[PDB]
């Protein structure tokens, strides 16, 4: 209800990538009961990235998630106050990221504080030699652990050539106060670069998502 | 085109969890075109099984999904010759567990060869203790590997007072013959125990299963 | 003690690998105070194998250690009444193997009834494209855990052509009657294949195991 | 050789666990040869951490190893350029970290540019309620991965109550020049904070750690 039809986003992102800092900002805006957001992100610092800009894409808000009314929506029921999130991305050959956003709302856009650390990448694997094209579509599992909602994923890079690069998300959601608690349920995605110069260096990307029960009986 | 809109069952399950053994056989029928199926399971050795009969469930054939036309159907196209799997099931608390099926067609009914064996479930966890209610539905994400099909699925056992119990499965399955292989794609899932007795000597159990591309961009 | 300086072992493993089904039979002996033990196996049914053996030589018990006195031994302890081991073997490649062990004693032989069955081998992985040579030296951490003793190793397998192939193994130990526990300790190894045939329907195998405390 | 057998040490650690930040300052000494070293550590920000110190401690230098003349040292030879090292440390009830430390030499004097950063400890778990006694002393397993120098190791926490909190480490390590590699080989540990404070604002800490074969063969 601060939630509005049309809101702003903005973020910064600062990380580490096999030892590789760098720093990205983005502005975009979205829709958050239709669960669309576009962004635009500039490389500030470290261009240019050494490693597949694909494994940052997913850390640039659940907020822009359609959530159906039998659904508890933790995050549209998190504001105005906000919430935080922490996710853990373990890659199938030992490639380990840590990402957290701190989110907050000031008028209509939403701001976005990120750390993003990545290690134990292989010197030959695809993300440091860059063979990755977009991520699969996935089905984010959302289950209350401890009071923590928490959202483990499937996810897969398609690769180069044809295979597919495998990766576990875990995020724990933490809301800064009391919201209503969903029941376990699943989160839909689609995450895509739009466009993109040869290095990454300016990138617009977009999300779709969509919360669901699962199949029925 | 064997594979017609009502089909039989026949199974035969023999394992361990925890080193008790037992075996457990199944008939039932299902609707290969519509995902759905349902069995009824007796256990003939082990009883009364003394742990959660839900880790079992899901060994108990993705024939019975219900595949749209733009996806290749991996388990409808390799009937007559049938094919195999292989899982692993990891459990969050150590647990882990593998199991096989070997599926052959003879006339209208599928037989199933499997055997599962489970090992590390703590003595007081979830399992051991038979706290657990129901799996939660899911979608396993589906691609290709090595030629073969893989799935993966975060699953999760509903547990008494309402907490979750994780599993992670990785399924191999493997055609007996050369089949058009399909893109990346998923198959969401429900299974469900109709009915049993205090033991779970009798089940009656039910899955829907359907196949799809995910969220569009749209 | 029933625990005597030079002991028998019969052993029977029935399993499966990728499907492959398959019998072994062995019969060895070990000196379970110096930690040592030698065993020939045959392959009995599924001859031939069509997987490295290497997976199978570490399932082929803990009784053949040697245990400083300031250390409980739970192996020995057992004895009589025995014990039994159940284990996973989680490749770094997604294979997945369960393996369990019930081991009894009889006069001066310990009788092993194993299963061991493995799954998701990639088809050209080392595994079922027989390029393992052997496994590594390795340190096994001991620990109480559920009243039961847990023991967890980062394995590893030299390949042919000079890598490592990793391997993580989870052990739990369950002695039939309540025994001494031991506080955190280690369990250094070594397992080699000493001879086999062609299609290692033949193998002659060697183990050294002893506990210790770590670094002080 | 520019690896002297008295050394002392430098280092700034900046990090994140559960959202909460911090930086931690350290002075020390150590003896490469004989594998051991002793640091001063103060908490510059972030005072009182709201975490298990214990989690920090083996990020606070494989310099610090008695290796024998049989296995090359892969550590001693990296100077002066120096080499970096990446670790990422599994919990097992799903805490994650990361960290990395750059390291170079100046004079007699290692300096350490260290981040840490830790997610999804579990709100009640040992790590956010301050349970752990100590790291059991641990056996790393060394080997060249495509031509990276990686360690792997079992760690365990001891907790209040007597159990043990599991936690897998992989490290790796990278030389800024090419060095001599070791063929598969062991790094025994043991660390220990000698003394704190009630909040570990102040913490005296120590490791010893020795390199070998493992039990021979024959």
């Amino acid at each position: 209800s601060v939630i509005k039809s049309d809101m702003k986003i903005k973020l910064r992102m600062e990380g580490t990538v096999n030892g590789h800092k760098f720093v990205i900002e983005g502005e975009g805006e979205g829709k958050p009961y239709e669960g669309t957001q576009t962004m635009n992100l500039k490389v500030k610092e470290g261009a240019p990235l050494p490693f597949a800009y694909d494994i940052l894409t997913t850390v640039f808000n659940r907020v822009f998630t359609k959530y159906p009314k039998h659904i508890p929506d933790y995050f549209k029921q998190s504001f105005p106050e906000g919430y935080s999130w922490e996710r853990s991305m373990t890659f199938e050959d030992g490639g380990i990221c840590t990402a957290r956003n701190d989110i907050t709302l000031e008028g209509d856009c939403f701001f976005n504080e990120i750390r993003f650390d990545g290690v134990n990448f292989p010197p030959n694997g695809p993300v440091m030699q860059k063979k990755t094209l977009k991520w699969e579509p996935s089905t984010e599992k959302m289950y209350v652990r401890d009071g923590v909602l928490t959202g483990d994923i499937n996810m897969a890079l398609l690769l180069e050539g044809g295979g597919h690069y495998r990766c576990d998300f875990k995020t724990t959601y933490k809301a800064k106060k009391g919201v209503q608690l969903p029941d376990y349920h699943f989160v839909d995605h689609c995450i895509e670069i739009l466009s993109h110069d040869k290095d990454y260096n300016n990138v617009k990307l977009y999300e779709h998502a969509v919360a669901h029960s699962g199949l029925p009986r």
